[PDB]
Parts: structure tokens; C-alpha cells; sequence
């Protein structure tokens, strides 16, 4: 094609037309995808995703975007579109899913970049294995694609998917960000072992025991190495030997990644979810404090999740659908909405799995403890409505995706998402403050306030969702001025953040100065050894290439 | 000091008695301690540690061995002797505790290296906290020492240490090394979070939430870098932001540790260990067997481990004290030697933590699990021998530290350990194939077969014990041959090592070659960009700097 | 000398040795002087101030201290002092007189830095003229010096000095820093004209009209460079043609000043200081809102000053000699000691000069102006006791020089003094703001406020004056803390500041980031290409040498 609405910087049509030609080249014009004009730049659907810019803006819509797209066919087609990034010095963006809303989507930091498509093409559910207890996937897989897969195998009664709360993300992608979901297998940057990615260099490279070759049998000859199968260790013990490089790869672009093995928890043969109400705003604290030990003591066994009320109510209900205010609702208002729903005015949804003796003995210990609390009560799915979040959650904490979720994006009239996540201790009084901070801020931009805490072993991740209209320019500034003075905030109470926004990595990386940003100076040590040119994702989490100026580029 | 029995590559004695001159006016003469001559080269024993070279040296004493140690007061001086060391591109080689015996103790791959004793000086217990339940250490601390901190502290019933066998190596240089322990804590590197450490340019860095700065108060005015306390979260959660870069310290010469955050299991409330003689040599098949999901299934919690023969009876006896036989004893002979001590050809222990109701369910799954087996044996503690291997190994099984296993280093005269470690499935067949490996190569260099299978998730780490006696040349010779030789069957068969000892750390490398060595290539790269000099390890795990030709140095 | 107590970054004694070696056979034993002991850290007195570190410390006493002392006997010596610290890389750290108190003193920002004495040698006061009434001057001429000169040789009566508070500072040290003074000329740096540097290449450089050349007559033929004539215009326009560089002289290491043109105002042919105490605290505001006009209007000639009730007492006494009292004295408190001195609780300090028609005229409509303060009232020196800070100021605002005021850091037993100098509106609102800002932020670290605001056409300077006990280590902390977040709520407010001490320069210059530290950038790259080695005291103001790496040296 020949003329993208914006180019990457320091760089000539007549070179991206040069470029772009010898891309077509390669995969073929069915492949790749220009972007020309404004009908390009359609906000999309969770259900079908916009791989050209932010979809959620909390900017300019057209600010962050691409100047065209490229799905690869194929392994060496992205050693090949690599080699001639560094060609031309063009910045690439990957991307497996485009799923990513809440913290841009699929836009890049710089615009004018070309977005890797991954997941089109390289869709493929490599391997599953029972014994080992695992499977492999390519970048196109989403959680309800690997859940059909163990489906139609019949797989599912051997062993279950842990998945996030919407089911449609690539499910290395969101392993990469290091993204939290229900089970006990929760943790997914956790679960992974053996990976395989693309160097800047273009060169592969498998890692931890990815690195110890299969044998050669006369069947695997003359295979092509993104094609080689892995050696039997490869998935099952994530250590290799000499430095663990993995981490390099989670949240930064060292490098685009192929495949990625990530495991599978057999089944538990036995499940019942549950619900424990907390009536009160206040009763936060002690919850969380009678969680603590719960958590280290393993009474709790999978990810459970503290919700608001409001993102119970707005997954039943518009803030339309309850009052003709344009403003936060009022405490009174929301013990009313409470009792309209049956909630408590926060809710412990959680879960047992296990032979019914370990559930039994767990459920007292829970139940028994919990009891401190006055007004609590405990409803199982059965126990409730046909619609509640808890028959919802049921689903979602034994590997069953949904999209039911959703809903609470529709709060406001244009939806779009926009998540805060600082962490925050296992403890009723860290999590107070964290939570009176967030909120005041929220009602001083005129924004109701929701999140859920997902509890992590010795931490748990507060995730403020900013619901906000996607027209209004004025709340949106309010908006990004919200996000702003919270990073300030909590930093200055010590509390970081574990993933954010394309408009935000900068100034959250700032926050992680301790001895003068000596964490962002070894990064981009690395980066550059590691990528000369700066071709890969420049700008993500912060680490620039030497060829951008911080000046220029910082935000 | 004057002249040093050896020094490092490239290197004037003009320049050493300078280099060293400065370092003694840093640190002190009491810090620093050249080595002039071979009445200093003894081998000392487990409760006091050589720093020289290696105690259980398979290659000749001197081989491998330093040129001098010094031993930093605190962080500073590290800095600063890192400093020198870049002036004249000295080899340093850190250690915490010299422990790492079977694996070549505190001695340097490139001899003439000054031995940085981290240990000695930098001591101290940092914190110990019980709602995060976790501590915070420096290099000097032990496993026993920290038991003793929380024993004096009356924290034992709080929080339990998670130990490996004997309990003398540091806990942080364990950790870093990625070894084993055997409670549900067992995977060291795995409960780690927030670290320190001194990069080859002098300069500081903490890691993960580490990076997030403890906001200002009054009374922290002032203080060094180092001595600053770290923000709430960075022990509660290892993430951080962007990139996670704690493994490039794993196992690594990326840079010196200083600090380091580990978690600590939570008393559990019930324990009892317990133990499972199984009978035949070939019963190893299927007991892996039904293993496999128990692991899986959560029903064993912690690393258990299936014990050979012998390694119970080292622990007993002196292979002089079973036969006056010079030579593997035969089938028939380790079958009269379990019948004498009442266990079975293999040996299954592990461990049930919780309460009663807990326990007693997991207890009769055990049971009933391994019950296909014929001719298994169920016995507790209690049911054993006041020196049964059984009684040791529920203290381990609970965090209590011991000695007692050292015992089994001294089956032949002059005891010597060498860890042969290949990781295996967790199946019969795997398991079964490796061992029978092992075994006849074992045959064929004289020696008698030992190990320990060590039982993670969905793996085990085979663990060959072996002894040779420290000063039959030959012997020696043969072992050489015997690591060699083992090394490359096992990779024929898709068989890693998780560790090695310095003589084989190249070659142990040079298997994890999938598609032309490029995982080896990424490191140097990583390492050159982050130590131009190669001042720090050169030649950890085979990783070797620029300034070292390979032709020269590998080995 | 042998061996200093402290050593510049990345150097051995051996270097030490060969460079004061050398430096001794240049300017003799008698100018040189190496710091080896303890002894030697002596906190002088204002009279006798010290060159090794700072007098005033917040910090350790021995934190910032000099490896040794050097007093070159002229330019010629600085410009091979220079050229053997380019040899080494030895950074240098230049003074005239050492007076710069309450902003680090003597002190170098980095340890082990060689300090120059240009003050002892070059003490001599070049010229004075009558027609173009100004002077030139070496850095070891102090004002008191001037002053003399210009009596002894009868001046006086022809030109006045215009001077600072007390009057033993360098003449030019305090031209470069920037620093106030009392008459019309108070703005010491916009009164300079034509400058002498030596470069970090020691090469000598003229500025503004004096490059112009003196044409060359038989008398002046052969004289070397240094002590060659300026030409007339020299000291007359500062300007000269091309680029304005005399700034790059200004409060940075772009080069050591050697001489400097200075102008002094021709005596004005009458005098008559005044005062005007304002009763209330409150009254702050509309005083400076009543200023303001006046200032523009040029009815206001001098520098003027409000001075708090709290300064003008503790020139009068002691904190113990007016309360027993350990902690920040109350509103009512203020109120007494007024009472008691005549003093109201702001008190502003101001003069006329000229012939009695404009002094009669002007005084008329100050006085009339001040009036509508309620309460308001007005002296001359004569209407007041002998010991009055007016009769001190009177001599001030006519440049006669003085050290009456140094009794105000007597408050606190040890006395020590820390200036925060934020800048601030000639208006009464954003005064009111700042002062408030600034007082709460002392009650929190248990001080007395203290300051005086100093009067510019379109701006004042807030002179917070931090008195504190130099042995407390507790109250310390308390200050470094009170200082650090000063600079970060006034900075929050739009508020910077002119000047500050060593262990500041870092924070400061962070906060006038805007752009992405665009200005500190800029520097840096005039730095770099500058002095290559970073020989000239690194880390003024921030600015740092390519080989600083910033996260070992900011702070
Ligand atoms: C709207 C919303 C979002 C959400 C959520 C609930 C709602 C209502 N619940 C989530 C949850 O419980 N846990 C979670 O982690 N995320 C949740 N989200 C956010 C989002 O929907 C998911 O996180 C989703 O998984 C993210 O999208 P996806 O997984 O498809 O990721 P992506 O679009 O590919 O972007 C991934 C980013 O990582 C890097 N990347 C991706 N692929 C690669 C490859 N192959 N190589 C290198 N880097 C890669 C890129 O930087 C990209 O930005
Ligand atoms: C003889 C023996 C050994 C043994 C064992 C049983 C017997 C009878 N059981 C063990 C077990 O159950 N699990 C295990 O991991 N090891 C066991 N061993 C071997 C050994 O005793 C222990 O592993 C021991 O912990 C090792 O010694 P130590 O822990 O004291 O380690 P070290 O002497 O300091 O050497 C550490 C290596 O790591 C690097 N290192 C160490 N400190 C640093 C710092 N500060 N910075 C950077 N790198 C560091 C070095 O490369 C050093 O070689
Ligand atoms: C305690 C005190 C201080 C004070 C004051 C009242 C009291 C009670 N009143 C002052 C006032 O009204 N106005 C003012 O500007 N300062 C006042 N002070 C502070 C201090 O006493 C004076 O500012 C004093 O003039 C500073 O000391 P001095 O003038 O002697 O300066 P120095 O010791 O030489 O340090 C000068 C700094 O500038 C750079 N410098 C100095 N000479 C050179 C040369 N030749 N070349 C290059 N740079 C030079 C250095 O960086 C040095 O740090
Ligand atoms: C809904 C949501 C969004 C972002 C997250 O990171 C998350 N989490 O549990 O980690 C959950
Ligand atoms: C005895 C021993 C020696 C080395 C190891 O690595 C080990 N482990 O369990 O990992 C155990
Ligand atoms: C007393 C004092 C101290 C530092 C200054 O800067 C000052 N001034 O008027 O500029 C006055």
C-alpha cells in the first residue's frame, strides 16, 4: 500500500512503501493491511477486537496507531519481517490476541509501528498431554479455543483450563503480562514452562530445558527448527541450567515469542463455590485480616476475589438502571442497592476442590471463621438467583470461560475500561487505606468507584476499574488526570503497580526509581546489547532504545 | 601479601601485590589472606570449610584454587573492590558459605581468582516478619543459624525454615544455586522475592517491588543505599513492573548477591512423617507410578523422596562394616543388607502436614495407593530404630537442621561427594530407564550405585551419589570418566542436568545446544553487555566473558 | 603528603602520591596541605572559616571533605594545577574565600576532591576607577577588604560598596553564586562587566568587551597574558559581540574565574535608613500587596527587606534567654517578644538615597502608603536603642560592611545554619501561601520559623533561615527531612529555589525538569564538551561529568 495516516518517526514514504512492498512480498497481500483513512479506525468489539489503535482511549483516539498490520504466515516469516525492520530501522509491536483492553489494546506506544499480527496465522494447540499434565500453544489460542480443544477431545474430565475473567484473551499473551485467573493455577506466569521466541537478530531460541535437543529419530529429519519437537523435560521442569532467562521475556521487548508451554491442573474431582456477604463498607478490614492466615495456612486453595458492589450491580445493571444521578452514588444509595441485590456491601466469592472429607473440613474452617463477622451469610450458586455473579463465578473457577463479565463495562452510556492496579498487603489495614485513597480521588474526578481485590499468597492485587464515557473529552481528562495523581499516591505510600496502560508506562516506571532508576538503567542495558536498532516494541514498560530521545518520547 | 601459588590469566606479580596492597588497605590484613604456599592447601571437613579449592576435588588439589580470599566488611567495600578488580580485570568468584561441597566447593573455574568471602562479615539476620511470613538475609546466615534466630526469638511456633540434608550451606547461596529442600518450601529459588545485589560496575540494585523506594520518614535520613530499608511489598510479591531479571542471578555471573528475601511456611498445625519400605529393586517402576497423581493430586504436599539401598545404609554403615568385597556388591548382597536393616530396595519418605482431618484422609489415600505394591511396609518414626535413617528425616521433613547424613559421604576411606544430577519424569519407565543407565556405567567404573530421586510437581531430580575415595589417582580418573561419560548418555536420551560441579560445567553446557548453542550465545551476550571486563565468575555455568578465548579456557 | 582520609573516585594512593608529589614542587609545601587525620576536621569559626568540609553539616562532619588543600600563587599555577588533574583525572573543587556557609561551606560535593584556595595568593584588588566607577578584582579580596581599600586610599567619599549581610565573603565568589546585597546595586551578579576564567583546558579566556584587545604599547610588551591590561570598554559594557556567555559562569563547573569587573555606585549625596514594623502577623500580606507598586514604581530604591520577628530577636538573644522553653515558640510568644523589643511582628527594613527634595518627596509617599495598616509604625535609627538591628542595617544599606548579624545563629546552643531560598511573587497572596507552607512543615520538625523575604523588582526571595543544634543527630534527620520536603511542596506549588547546599544540588535540579529534564541535558552536553574529564567540581548544581555515572553519585 501507499499511505499510512501517520509513519514512524525519523522515516521516509518512500522507505515504508519500499518496506511495505517487500512484506507483501513475503505473506502476501492477503496478510498485511495498511491504514489509510479515518473509516479505518473503527473502535471495535470485545468480540471482535481492533488491531489498529486503543479502543478504550483514555487519548485522542487516533493518538496511538499503526501504520499498518501483518499477520506472519509462519515462524520464519517473522525471522524474515525482523530482518527487514532492521533494514529500515521500523519499529514492530506484537501481538498474539489484541485483547489486551483496559491497557490500550492493541495500539503501540510509538505510532506508525507495524503491529505483528501473531494470532491470526499461528493459531495452533501444538500439544496436549495428560501425564505430564500440560500443553503447548501458539500466540492465536484463546482460552475458549484451548477449552473447546480439551472438549472435543474429551480431555475435560483429565484435566481443567484455569482462565481470567473474560475468556477471549490469547492465552500466552496473557501469560506474558504475568495476568491473574480463579483456580488454583491462578498465577499464570507462574505455570509456564519451555518457551521459544525471536531474537531481534531474528535468530530462535528455546529456553530452560527447551534448550536440551530431542534426539534425533529418522522420523524428525530434516525438520525445520521452529518445527522440532521438544525433548521430554522441556515442559516439565522450567529451570534448565545456568541463568533462568524467562523473566526477560514477561512484560518487555526482548523479543517476540513463538510458543510457550504452560500447565494444567489434572482434576480436583470435587467443587462447590461459594459466597460469604460482608454487610458493611467497613467490614473490609477484618475480612481481609481473617483472610491472612486462611491464605498461608491453605484453607483458601484457589484465587479468590473481594468485590465491590457496584461491579456485582453492573454486571446486573446500568448505573441508568438504579438512579437518574449524574454523580458517585451515596453510601446510603449503595447499602439500598445492596439489599435490592441481596449482597453484602462487599462480597468473599471464592471456592474448595478436593474429595468431599478435604471440602467438608475446609468449609468449617472457612465458614467458622468468617462467623467473626456480624450479619455475614454464605450462599452456595444453588442458593441464588438465576442471573447472580456467583452462578457466573461458579464457571469461571473451574476453568469454564464466559463473557458474561462484560456488562459491567456498560455502566456508563460508551463504555471503555481503564484499569489501576496497585498491590496491596494480605492486611485489613493497608487495605483500608489503599481503598479510601482510590476512592476519594475517584469521587473528586465525579467517578463512581469499583474494583476487586484478587488474592495473591502474601499480596493482593487492587484492581480499580475506571469505567468513564469514551466521548466525553472533558471526562476524560478528568480521567487521565485520575490515573495520574493515583500513581503519585500510592507511590508515595508504597504501593507500585503491576501492569498499566500504554499512557503510563513511562510514569510508572519513574515510581521504581530506587537508587537513582538504577532498576531502568540495567533494563535498557540490556535492551540495547540486545537490539541494536531498537526494532522491537521501543517504549514498552518504560525502556527506551538509545535511538529514541527520552526527551522526545517520555510522557 | 607477595606471591600467590598461582595467579589469574594475564597477569604480572607487580600487578597482584598492587591490586592486593590496595585491597588490604580497604578491608584490612584481617580480612584479606594470600595463598604463599601448600601447607595452606588442606582440605578441611563440612564444619569447617576450605575457601582455597575444592575439599572433594575429582581433578588434581590444586587445580582449581585461588589466589587470595578477602572477605568484604559490608556492601561498600564490595563495591569498591569490584571497583580495583576492573582496574586490572582481576577474576573475582563470590560465596557465601563455601558449602557447595560435590559440586567444588569454594573454589574458582579460573584459578588465581581472588575468592570474594561474602560470608564471614556480612552475617546478619535482617528481618524476620511474621504477618508476610518471611525474613530477609545476608550471605553469612545459615540454615541453622536463622533456626536459631527464630528458636531464640520463641518464633518456632510461628514459622517454620524450610532446610535442605545437612544444614550448614548459606540460605541465600542455596537459593540462588536453585537447590532442593524438603518440606512443602522445598523449591528454594521458587520462595524467593525482592534481592540485592552489586552489579560488575559497582553500582546497586534491588529488584522486583525492591525497585519501589520506602517512603521518606525522619528517622531513615541519611542512610546509605544499602542500609535503607526496602518498601513494604518487596518481599510479599516478586514481580515488580517490566522485565523480571531475578533469574539472570540464578546460577549465573551476571553479579554479586547481597540480600535477599525468602519466604517461610507458616506452622502448619499437625505432622507426622512417615515412611514406605518398598521390596524390590523393580518395584521403583511402579511406585513412580503411583506417585505421579498424588503429586498432581496435592495428596503428598511436600518434596518427598525415594532413597536406594545403600544411601540409608552409608548413612548406617562403612561399606567396610557390610563386606570385605572391593567391588559393587552384588544384587543378592543389597538384598541381605535391607532385610538386616529393615528397609526395602527403595525407600519412599515424605510427610503429611495439617490437622488431624486433613491428615487422616491424605494418610489412608497414601496407604491404599501404594498397597498395589506387594510386600510393601508402612512404618512411623515411633515404629523405628532410635537411629533409623526415619527418625533423621522428620526433622528435616519439618525444618529442623542435622548433620547426620554426612555419615554417608563415608562409605569408602577417603570420603569424597560428587553429584551426578539429571532431572527424570515422573514415570516408571523414565525413571526405571535412567537409573539402569546410571547403574551400569557406575559397574563399569568400580563404584557402588547410590542415589536419591527428589520428587517435584512434574519432575524429579535423579540425584547419583558418587563417593570415591580422594586420593586413588586412578579412581579419581575413573570418576572423571564415569561424569563424561554419563553426561552424554543421558543427553542421548533427553536427559539435563539441573547442576554440576566446576570440572564439567562446559560440557554440561555444551548439551543444551538446540539450534547451534544459541542459548549459550544469548547469555555471553547479556554477560559482556552487563561485564565488559569479565571481573565476576568468568566461566559460571559456561558462561564465558570476551577476554577468555574458549579454545584456551573451556574444558 | 602520604595518605588522605578519603580518596577521589577511581584512584590509587599511588596516584595520590605522584600527583601532590607534583603539585608541591609546583606552589611549594607551604601552599599545599593533605588531609590524614581526624585532628585535622576542625569546624572553624566565621572569622576563621575551615577549607576541608562543610561547618554548617546536616550531614556526617566527615561526609563531603577534601583529600587535600591547594593555594595556587597565581594563574600560572591554576593552569598547570589544571593540566596535572586532566593527567589523573583528579577532580578539583574551586573557592575564593570559603564563607559560602549555610550552602555547604568549603566542602566539595564529591569526597577526596583536591580544593583550590584561590583566595589565599590572589588576594589583590586590581583597580578601582572614579570616572567609570568600578573596580576589578582578585577572589581573595572580601568585601571588608574593599571597603578598607577604598577608605585608605580616602574613595569612599567618590563610591560605595554595596555588601551582603556580614561582610567577610569573596567580593566575586558571591558575584558568581549570585548572591543579594542592600543598595541599589544589591543584585550582585547584574553589576559585573568583563570576566577571566581558566578552562578545564587551561587555557585563559577573556570576556565581553574584554577580548577586545589593549592596543600595545612599549610599557606593557612582554607582560604574560594574566597580567596583560584590559582594554578600555572592558569594564564599561558587558555585552562585547556574538554570544553572551559570562552565565555559563554562574553558579557552575564550566571554569575557575580568576579576576572580575564589578560596579560601584558613585556616592549618592544623601542617606536616611528607615523602618516600619508591622503589627501583626497577618499583615504580611497586604504590606507586600502595598510594595509591590512601590517596588516598580522605583519609590522603593534599595533592596528592602521584611524580616520576622524571630530573626531581628535572635541578633539580640538567645532561644534560652527568652524561654525555657524546648519547642517552637507560640503565636502569643511572638507577640510578647515584640512587645518587648518594639518590634512588630514583621518588620520591614528599607532606605533613601539622594538629595533631601527626592528623599523628602519619596519618604512622604512611602509613609503615606504604609498607612493604611492599621498600627503601623515608623522609626529612623536615631529613634531607637543602641543595639537595634536598625542601627546595624543602617550601616548595611550604605555599604558598610558588618558581622553584628552572625549572633542570630546563636539560637540553638551549637549553632548551624541552612538556608531554603525559594523564590516568590511580589504579592501577598502567594507570600501568604508560602510562608504558611513553610512555618507548618518547621512546627512538624519541632523548629522556629525564621526568614526574611528580600525584595526584587518583580520577585523576592524567601529566605528561610534553618537554625539547628550541629550535634543533635536526631534533630539532624528531622532537618535533612524538613529540607527535602520543602523542596517538594514548593515545588508543587509552582515554587523554586535561587541557591542551596551540596547535599541538595541534586533534588533541586530535579525539579526544574520540565520537558523531561530538557535544561539539565542541555548542560551537560555544554559540560562534556567542556572539560571532557570532568576535572572541574563535578556535581555543581547538579551538572555531572560523562564519568559520574548518576546512580552512584545523585543523592
Ligand atoms: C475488559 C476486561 C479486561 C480484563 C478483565 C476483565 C474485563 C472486563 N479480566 C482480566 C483478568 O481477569 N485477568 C487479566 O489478566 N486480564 C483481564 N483483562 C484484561 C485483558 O482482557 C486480558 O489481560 C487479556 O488477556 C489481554 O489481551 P491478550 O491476552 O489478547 O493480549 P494481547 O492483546 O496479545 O497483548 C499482549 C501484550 O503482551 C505483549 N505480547 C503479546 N504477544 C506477544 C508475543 N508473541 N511476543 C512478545 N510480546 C507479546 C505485547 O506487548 C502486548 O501489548
Ligand atoms: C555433601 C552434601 C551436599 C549436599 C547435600 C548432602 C550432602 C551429604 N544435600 C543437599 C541438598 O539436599 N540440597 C542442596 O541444594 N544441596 C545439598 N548439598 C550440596 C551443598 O551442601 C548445598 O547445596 C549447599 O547449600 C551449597 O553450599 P552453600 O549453600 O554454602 O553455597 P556457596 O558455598 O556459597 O556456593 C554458592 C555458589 O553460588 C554462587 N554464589 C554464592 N553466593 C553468591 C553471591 N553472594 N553472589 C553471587 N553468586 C553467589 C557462586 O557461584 C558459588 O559457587
Ligand atoms: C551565615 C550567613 C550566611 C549568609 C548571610 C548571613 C549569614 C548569617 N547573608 C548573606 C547575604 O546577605 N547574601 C548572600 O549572598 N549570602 C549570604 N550568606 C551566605 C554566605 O555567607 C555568602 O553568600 C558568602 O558570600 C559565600 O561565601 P563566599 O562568598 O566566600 O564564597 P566561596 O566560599 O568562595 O564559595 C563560592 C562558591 O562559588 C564557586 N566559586 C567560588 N570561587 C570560584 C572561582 N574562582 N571559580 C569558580 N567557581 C568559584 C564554588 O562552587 C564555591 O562553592
Ligand atoms: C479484571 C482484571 C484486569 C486486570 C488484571 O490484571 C486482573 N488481575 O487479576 O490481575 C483482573
Ligand atoms: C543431596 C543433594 C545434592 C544436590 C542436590 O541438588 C540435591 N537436591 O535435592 O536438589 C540434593
Ligand atoms: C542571609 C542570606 C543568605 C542567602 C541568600 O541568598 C541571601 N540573599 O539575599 O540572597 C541572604
Amino acid at each position: 500500500e501507499f499511505r499510512p495516516l501517520t509513519l514512524p518517526p525519523k522515516l521516509s514514504l518512500s522507505d515504508f512503501n519500499e518496506f511495505i512492498q517487500d512484506i507483501i512480498r513475503i505473506v502476501g497481500s492477503e496478510n498485511v493491511e495498511v491504514i489509510s483513512s479515518k473509516d479505518q479506525i473503527v473502535d471495535g468489539s470485545y468480540m471482535k477486537p481492533t488491531h489498529t489503535h486503543d479502543p478504550h482511549h483514555v487519548m485522542d483516539q487516533d493518538y496511538f496507531l499503526a501504520s499498518a498490520i501483518v499477520a506472519p504466515r509462519n515462524v520464519a516469516d517473522v525471522q524474515s519481517i525482523v530482518g527487514l525492520a532492521n533494514k529500515f530501522s521500523f519499529p514492530l509491536w506484537p501481538i498474539s490476541i489484541g485483547r489486551n483492553s483496559g491497557y490500550g489494546g492493541a495500539a503501540p506506544r510509538v505510532s506508525g509501528s507495524v503491529v505483528l499480527d501473531m494470532g491470526k496465522n499461528m493459531n495452533r494447540v501444538l500439544e496436549v498431554n495428560v501425564e505430564g499434565a500440560y500443553c503447548v500453544v501458539e500466540p492465536g489460542v484463546t482460552y475458549h479455543d484451548l477449552h473447546n480443544y480439551l472438549e472435543a477431545n474429551n480431555l475435560r474430565d483429565k484435566l481443567w483450563l484455569d482462565v481470567p475473567d473474560l475468556g477471549g484473551g490469547s492465552v500466552l499473551g496473557n501469560a506474558v503480562e504475568r495476568g491473574v485467573g480463579y483456580t488454583p493455577y491462578g498465577d499464570h506466569w507462574m505455570m509456564h514452562s519451555g518457551m521459544e521466541v525471536v531474537l531481534a537478530n531474528g535468530e530462535l531460541l528455546r529456553t530452560g530445558m527447551g534448550a536440551l535437543p530431542d534426539p534425533k529419530r529418522p522420523e524428525t529429519m530434516g525438520l525445520k527448527p521452529e518445527d522440532q519437537p521438544w525433548s521430554k523435560i522441556a515442559h516439565l521442569f522450567p529451570y534448565g541450567f545456568g541463568p533462568y532467562i524467562d523473566g526477560l521475556f514477561s512484560q518487555s521487548n526482548m523479543g517476540i515469542v513463538t510458543k510457550i508451554g504452560i500447565w494444567l491442573m489434572p482434576n480436583p474431582r470435587g467443587y462447590q463455590s461459594y459466597l460469604i456477604t460482608l454487610p458493611k463498607d467497613g467490614d473490609l478490614k477484618q475480612a481481609v485480616d481473617i483472610i491472612r492466615p486462611l491464605r498461608l495456612g491453605m484453607a483458601l486453595q484457589n484465587v479468590p476475589t473481594i468485590r465491590h458492589i457496584l461491579l456485582d450491580a453492573a454486571v446486573l445493571g446500568d448505573k441508568r438502571s438504579y438512579s437518574s444521578r449524574t454523580e458517585p452514588l451515596s453510601d446510603e444509595e449503595l447499602d439500598k442497592i445492596a439489599k435490592q441485590l441481596n449482597l453484602g456491601r462487599w462480597n468473599f466469592y471464592g471456592a474448595l476442590y478436593g474429595p468431599e472429607p478435604i471440602r467438608r473440613v475446609l468449609w468449617e474452617t472457612i465458614k467458622d471463621a468468617f462467623s467473626a463477622i456480624p450479619g455475614v451469610k454464605f450462599y452456595f450458586p444453588e442458593d441464588t438467583p438465576e442471573n447472580s455473579v456467583l452462578r457466573v463465578r461458579d464457571k469461571t473457577m473451574q476453568g469454564i470461560p464466559t463473557y458474561d463479565e462484560l456488562k459491567w463495562i456498560d455502566w456508563l452510556p460508551n463504555g471503555a475500561h481503564l484499569f489501576f492496579s496497585p498491590i496491596a498487603k494480605v492486611s485489613g489495614e493497608d487495605a483500608m487505606m489503599q481503598y479510601a485513597v482510590t476512592k476519594k480521588r475517584c469521587q473528586e474526578a465525579g467517578l463512581d468507584f469499583i474494583g476487586t481485590f484478587t488474592v495473591g499468597m502474601r499480596e493482593m492485587h487492587h484492581i480499580v476499574c475506571i469505567v468513564f464515557n469514551k466521548k466525553d473529552l472533558i471526562q476524560k481528562r478528568k480521567v487521565q488526570w485520575l490515573m495520574r495523581t493515583l500513581i503519585d499516591d500510592c507511590a508515595a505510600n508504597g504501593w507500585g503497580e503491576y501492569r498499566t496502560h500504554l499512557a503510563f508506562m513511562d510514569q510508572i516506571m519513574e515510581t521504581y526509581n530506587w537508587n537513582n532508576s538504577s532498576f531502568l538503567r540495567f533494563n535498557e542495558v540490556l535492551k540495547n546489547a540486545v537490539d541494536p536498532n531498537g526494532i522491537i516494541a521501543p517504549g514498552k514498560s518504560g525502556v527506551w532504545p538509545s535511538q529514541y530521545s527520552h526527551v522526545t518520547w517520555k510522557l
